[PDB]
């Protein structure tokens, strides 16, 4: 089977599309090297995302598809009424096509109510019929060395909420049940190093390794989305939400026809689509299944997995460098079978801070007492060419926002970001702006003035003081700045101490960012105790589940 079939019609744009970078050269000067994807690549990842799928099963695939049923067997899941799932609608989530919009949604209009119970009771009655679906290419800005632009597939506004009813305490609580703590969106940046940090220590010998699969949501096969539902079926389940459950399975998750933006029939998908409710959690309970079957049959010993969708990373226990070398290509050989073939293919790494998984790795640096202290970090590229981006341009996703949350303790976040970004803010007198960010692919409405105490209380107080990082780090992030041409330390450390003077002399909270993000700019250091308010802050839905390409917001 074809994970996609093509009409030949078009993927259209619904807007002009930027793919070029127009004080953005302050923090980056060679901008030729930052662009945009738009839809004049999507030709090209229509055919690297179409292919034919193979899948062949075995005793350990179904060993451990019975065991995830068995813990799925004692989650018990709710319904969301309309206004909880309307509550969770992004502001400015995609407008329907019959004549709403998600203010409309948010605001309980009672058309935007009424269509969305028309679509429930639809499902309720019809099980059959595919649901349209809209395909658009993605707009996501990049370094170079060129990618085509990703594809999204949604359905309208109105199945979009009957996903959430049906679905959203499902994709909220079962994962974790099921995969314990393999279950990779439970952590915070802080707790996922810790995860990882033990599990290495836990090993007598450890030996582990990341596992990219190409295209991953063009190798998730009908099958593999009937699986899914069968372990959702599992929960404790109203009648009506089975019902939902399987009319949304058959008529939306397993496949539908394309429709570009202009009305178009552009083909048909017979995979994973990108854009729907159970899109995470889909791909983690699959892309673990195969994963924890493929470990048996490569025998490798005490696998310990931790998944973030189709991210994956395996630490076990070696048997040797040649032995590990072997079990690892029948490892991706029994991945294959399973309709999951690897992009590169894995390489065995007996050293934690070379095993890149979710795009980031650990490191070590040293808290103000010289102890030792791991955090979460990345290679700053793609994070910097955004930030350059929404600098010169008005998004409505601040990703340097997320970054600084989820990066805090880098050197990189740290020095550019922080920098950059508050003086910025000071400029503009915006620092009491809210601003929309993305954590775990949900929407979250963040002010700048609380990152101190959000910092403490997501990495602890060493995050405002680590110094004497790794020198591996460092060449990475001194390459990054030589590749894009942005200034050095000694440069963000004048920029920065200028930019903690002027929020020291405003007093109150803007007092403590100079304080508490800047300490590391000064040369006589100031004392740093714990901020008050980082334990009165409500932090508790921010790691608990994966969602992108769920349109969920929170707060
Ligand atoms: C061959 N290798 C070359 C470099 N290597 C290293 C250089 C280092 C550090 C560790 C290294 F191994 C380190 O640990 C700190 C530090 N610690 O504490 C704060 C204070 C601070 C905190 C937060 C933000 C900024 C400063 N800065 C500073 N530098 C100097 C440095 C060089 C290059 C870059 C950059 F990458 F930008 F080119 C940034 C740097 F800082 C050793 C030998």
């Amino acid at each position: 089977s074809m994970s996609y079939t093509w009409t030949g019609a078009l993927i259209t744009p619904c807007a002009a599309e930027e793919s070029k970078l127009p004080l953005s050269n302050s923090l980056l000067r060679h901008h030729n090297m930052v662009y945009a994807t738009t839809s004049r690549s999507a030709g090209l990842r229509q055919k690297k995302v179409t292919f034919d799928r193979l899948q062949v099963l075995d005793d350990h695939y179904r060993d451990v598809l019975k065991e995830m049923k068995a813990k799925a067997s004692t989650v018990k899941a709710k319904l969301l009424s309309v206004e909880e799932a309307c509550k969770l609608t992004p502001p400015h989530s995609a407008k329907s096509k019959f004549g709403y919009g998600a203010k409309d949604v948010r605001n309980l209009s009672s058309k935007a109510v009424n269509h969305i119970h028309s679509v429930w009771k639809d499902l309720l009655e019809d099980t059959v019929t595919p649901i349209d679906t809209t395909i658009m290419a993605k707009n996501e800005v990049f370094c170079v060395q060129r990618k085509p632009a990703r594809l999204i597939v949604f359905p309208d506004l109105g199945v979009r909420v009957c996903e959430k009813m049906a679905l959203y305490d499902v994709v909220s609580t079962l994962p974790q049940v099921v995969m314990g703590s393999s279950y990779g969106f439970q952590y915070s940046p802080g707790q996922r190093v810790e995860f990882l940090v033990n599990t290495w220590k836990s090993k007598k010998n450890p030996m582990g390794f990341s596992y990219d699969t190409r295209c991953f949501d063009s190798t998730v096969t009908e099958n593999d989305i009937r699986v899914e539902e069968s372990i959702y079926q599992c929960c404790d389940l109203a009648p009506e939400a089975r019902q939902a459950i399987k009319s949304l399975t058959e008529r939306l998750y397993i496949g539908g026809p394309l429709t570009n933006s202009k009305g178009q029939n552009c083909g048909y998908r017979r995979c994973r689509a990108s854009g729907v409710l159970t899109t995470s959690c889909g791909n983690t309970l699959t892309c673990y299944l195969k994963a924890s079957a493929a470990c048996r049959a490569a025998k490798l010993q005490d696998c310990t997995m931790l998944v973030n969708g189709d991210d994956l990373v395996v630490i076990c226990e070696s048997a040797g460098t040649q032995e590990d070398a072997a079990s690892l290509r029948v490892f991706t050989e029994a991945m294959t079978r399973y309709s999951a073939p690897p992009g590169d293919p894995p390489q065995p790494e007996y050293d934690l801070e070379l095993i890149t998984s979710c795009s980031s790795n650990v490191s070590v640096a040293h808290d103000a007492s010289g102890k030792r202290v791991y955090y979460l970090t990345r290679d700053p590229t793609t994070p910097l060419a955004r930030a350059a981006w929404e600098t010169a341009r008005h998004t409505p996703v601040n990703s340097w926002l997320g970054n600084i949350i989820m990066y805090a303790p880098t050197l990189w976040a740290r020095m550019i970001l922080m920098t950059h970004f508050f003086s910025i803010l000071l400029a503009q007198e915006q620092l009491e702006k809210a601003l929309d960010c993305q954590i775990y692919g949900a929407c979250y409405s963040i002010e700048p003035l609380d990152l101190p105490q959000i910092i403490e209380r997501l990495h602890g107080l060493s995050a405002f003081s680590l110094h004497s990082y790794s020198p591996g780090e460092i060449n990475r992030v001194a390459s990054c700045l030589r590749k894009l041409g942005v200034p050095p330390l000694r440069v963000w450390r004048h920029r920065a101490r200028s930019v903690r003077a002027r929020l020291l002399s405003q007093g109150g909270r803007a007092a403590t960012c100079g304080k508490y993000l800047f300490n590391w700019a000064v040369k006589t250091k100031l004392k740093l105790t714990p901020i008050p308010a980082a334990s009165q802050l409500d932090l508790s839905g921010w790691f608990v589940a994966g969602y992108s390409g769920g349109d969920i917001y929170h707060s």
